[PDB]
DNA sequence: GCGATCCG
DNA sequence: CGGATCGC
């Protein structure tokens, strides 16, 4: 065999589905059950798949008013997708495949007709095979087992018989054998076809009885095999995906585009029955990226690299004793939420984002290690295992990053598919009545800005603002950072956008972010994603509901505990100063800490010199600025503009801090020095991010660089400290018969029951505050309540 | 001092 | 498509 040839009998398969699933359409008229049908049977035998594949058309009249419609898009479909289309003018398509079929077989190819009229059975041989929609591969034997006969004689066979509209009234019996049960019996001297006289009624009797009719039924045999035509046996071409989606998109089958990409699928490797040995990564494809709202469609596991595929996905998921693999905690949130509590191991996701941050997503890490995020669940098991390996043999040697992996990270995925799996209570009444009146006051904003500007241009629209603006008596980028002057429409404006943002973002998706099963939010937790190595939220962002603004505050609000449950905010007090205080040992700080004193107050006083009862407010302002300033960057330049009246004595403040605190001074030096010899920073417990621009050219990046330099190890100590608290809380959690739910900022928030809340509370308080020791004590303010805000931090 | 998820 | 706010 050269190859093998797929022949479609498009003409036929077209008008069948036009019957097929007949009510079918987009919700807006337009019908597609011709559309779909042809599709979804041309998959099937793509998936069995083939070199070439030509799908034959005839080259009207009484057909049916939509038909052409939808016939165009099959034409229109087959091209998408790379196939071959064949219609000669002048003949008719299943004369045309009967040809193609032969000339190709004859020119050594194997050759697979997908079809479903009887009539091409007679073309049927080694070699030629017939694929039917339904199903069932038509072969010479399956002819001689099921019918009795051989290709040959079957032209023959069914020109006494009639299908449909293949016309032959009249066929009386005989012995009950009607014509059918006939047949094959009248093979032994043909008679109608070739010599025989007498014999008995029906057999004979109706054969000379029914000149004319032969003269018709003929057309079982039209399937000549030996039309001249030039088309070559090629295999099929790239399919333009960019278009099929957005073909399979207007007509609403978008979301089946992802079995059109099984069949560009390179060539699968050894297989195995189900059930898979101990240890075999997982795989798997989801509806949708967010597990809880998502139909698990496809497990596999590999292990070795044989891959073994469940037949059923859902049930399957019993047959694992951990979900090991990339994206492992996803799988598990989902068999949680499937009443299986499928525990989640090993993930390459893991170590690739220890090795380097810059690791974040499956498709990323994947690209960049020798391999592709394919959507085929054995594909992706079988990638999964692979990039294990490579990762791990490098991670290994790593004794902090291994420590990091065991100890943190890994711990952390089952304790994040925990937290989103269970989810949180949103009291949606609060929820519309407060969408409802930030809708009043965006509104307010919107009348005060037109009322400034006179002609009621519609905001929020760039390009008519710009107008509005430069006439009032670009902005990305530009006069965004820019909108203002001693103008308050572009705070009115500024206030507006705001309320609005707020609104879109978090005040209206909440409602339908409650899952119907369970009645309750899911945020989705990430581990990786992150540069400092913090944990990221989403749907919705927890870490971007402002802090201290009301409406932050009326936000927050929405999250309550179950009926008779209480919530518990526990938030980590400056967690980034103490990790400070530790990581430069800056002895003064540690004192403070130490003390047990307001670190503020504090640096004032061994900055303006006064007791720390006569520190005033502007001072310990100063102070709390330097302090906060400290941890990022601030440059000296900010300083002064955020203190706002220092006059560059700003430096004057810097130089008097660093006094007090020299240390701190000298571990920012050290931090640099060191981060741009070897090329990365660390955080306390060895987690490496690498920050190249410190030996930057432009040193307007060699700036920012050097921020993120010393940046990333407290802010980075932080996020670990926080990981592995949650890690040791875990547990004793749910003995408490308590639960974990949120984590932003430095804050984790627990969901317990009415009175054991105390309990709970302080348990976690003890956990958290002793999670690892440091230099200075480890604070943790608890708050418990009925809503997020009763407990606040 | 830039990010993270959503806007529009 | 690409950019911004709250975030730390
Ligand atoms: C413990 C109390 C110590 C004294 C608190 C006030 C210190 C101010 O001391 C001065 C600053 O005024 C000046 O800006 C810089 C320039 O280097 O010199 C500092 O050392
Ligand atoms: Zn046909």
């Amino acid at each position: 065999p050269k190859g093998r040839v797929l022949l479609v009998d498009g003409h036929h398969l077209a008008y069948r589905t036009f019957h097929a699933l007949k009510g079918l359409t987009t919700s807006r008229g337009e019908p597609v059950q011709a559309v779909y049908g042809f599709a979804k049977s041309l998959l099937k035998a793509l998936k069995e798949d083939g070199d070439a594949v030509i799908v034959v058309f005839d080259a009207r009249a009484p057909t049916p008013e939509d038909f052409p419609r939808q016939l165009a898009l099959i034409k229109e479909l087959v091209d998408l997708l790379g196939l071959a289309r064949l219609e000669v003018p002048g003949y008719e398509a299943d004369d045309v495949l009967a040809s193609l079929a032969k000339k190709a077989e004859k020119e050594g190819y194997e050759v697979r007709i997908l079809t479903a009229d009887k009539d091409l059975y007679q073309l049927l041989s080694d070699r030629i095979h017939v694929l039917h929609p339904e199903g069932y591969l038509i072969t010479p034997a399956w002819l001689w087992e099921k019918y009795g006969l051989r290709p040959d004689q079957w032209a023959d066979y069914r020109a006494l018989t009639g299908d449909e509209s293949d016309n032959l009234p009249g066929v009386k019996g005989i012995g009950e054998k009607t014509a059918r049960k006939l047949l094959e019996e009248w093979g032994s001297l043909e008679a109608l076809l070739k010599n025989l006289d007498r014999l008995k009624p029906a057999i004979r009797e109706k054969i000379l009885a029914h000149m004319d009719d032969l003269k018709l039924s003929w057309d079982l045999a039209k399937v000549r095999t030996d039309l001249p035509l030039e088309v070559d046996f090629a295999k099929r071409r790239e399919p333009d995906r960019e278009r099929l989606r957005a073909f399979l998109e207007r007509l609403e089958f978008g979301s089946l585009l992802h079995e059109f990409g099984l069949l560009e699928s390179p060539k699968a490797l050894e297989e195995a029955p189900w059930p898979p040995p101990e240890g075999a990564f997982v795989g798997f494809v989801l509806s949708r990226k967010e597990p809880m709202w998502a139909d698990l469609l496809a497990l596999a596991a590999a292990r070795g690299g044989r891959v073994h595929r469940a037949p059923e996905p859902y049930k399957a998921l019993r047959d694992l004793k951990e979900a090991r693999g990339l994206l492992a905690k996803d799988l598990s949130v989902l068999a949680l939420r499937e009443g299986l509590g499928l525990p989640p191991g090993d993930d390459p996701m893991l170590l690739a984002y220890l090795l380097d941050p810059s690791n974040t997503t499956p498709e990323g890490v994947a690209r960049r290690y020798g391999g592709e995020w394919t959507e085929e669940a054995g594909e992706r098991a079988a990638l999964s295992e692979r990039l294990f390996a490579n990762l791990w043999g490098r991670l290994e040697g790593e004794e902090r990053l291994l420590w990091l992996y065991r100890e943190v990270e890994r711990p952390l995925s089952a304790v994040l598919a925990h937290m989103e799996a269970t989810g949180v209570r949103l009291d949606v009444a609060y929820l519309r009545a407060l969408s409802l009146e930030v809708a009043e006051e965006i509104a307010r904003l919107e009348a005060e800005v037109f009322r400034l500007a006179g002609h009621p241009f519609n905001l929020n629209s760039r390009d008519q603002l710009e107008r509005v603006l430069f006439d009032e008596l670009s902005t990305s980028a530009a006069v965004l950072e820019a909108l203002r002057e001693a103008h308050p429409i572009v705070e009115k404006i500024l206030q507006y956008r705001e309320l609005t943002k707020l609104k879109s973002t978090y005040i209206d998706p909440l409602p339908d972010l409650i899952h119907p099963r369970t009645g309750r939010l899911h945020t989705r937790f990430n581990q990786t994603a992150t540069a400092t190595g913090r944990l990221s939220s989403s749907d919705p962002n927890l870490q971007n509901i402002p802090v201290r603004t009301p409406l932050g505050q009326r936000i927050r609000r929405a999250f309550i505990a179950e009926e008779g449950w209480l919530l518990v905010a526990l938030d980590y007090s400056q967690i980034e100063l103490r990790v400070l205080a530790h990581l430069s040992g800056d002895e003064n700080l540690i004192r403070v800490f130490q003390e047990g004193r307001d670190i503020h107050t504090e640096t004032a006083s061994w900055m303006f010199g006064v007791p720390r009862e006569a520190v005033d407010p502007l001072m310990r302002r100063a102070a709390k600025t330097i302090n906060f300033g400290v941890l990022y960057g601030m440059s000296a330049h900010r300083l002064s503009q955020e203190l706002a009246i220092p006059y560059e004595e700003a430096q004057a403040f810097i130089e008097r801090y660093f006094q007090s605190f020299p240390k701190v001074r000298a571990w920012i030096e050290k931090t640099l020095e060191e981060g741009r010899r070897r090329g990365y920073v660390e955080t306390l417990f060895g987690r490496r991010r690498y920050v190249p621009d410190l030996e930057a050219r432009v040193k307007s990046v060699r700036e920012a660089a050097e921020r993120m330099a010393f940046n990333m190890p407290v802010q980075g100590t932080a996020a670990d400290l926080m990981k592995l608290a949650m890690v040791k809380l875990f547990p004793r959690l749910e003995e408490m018969g308590a639960r974990m739910l949120l984590q932003v900022h430095d804050e984790l928030v627990l969901e317990a029951p009415k009175e054991r809340a105390e309990a709970v509370a302080r348990l976690a308080k003890e956990v958290m505050e002793g999670v690892y020791p440091l230099a200075v004590p480890l604070e943790v303010e608890v708050g418990i309540g009925e809503d997020w805000l009763s407990a606040k931090e």
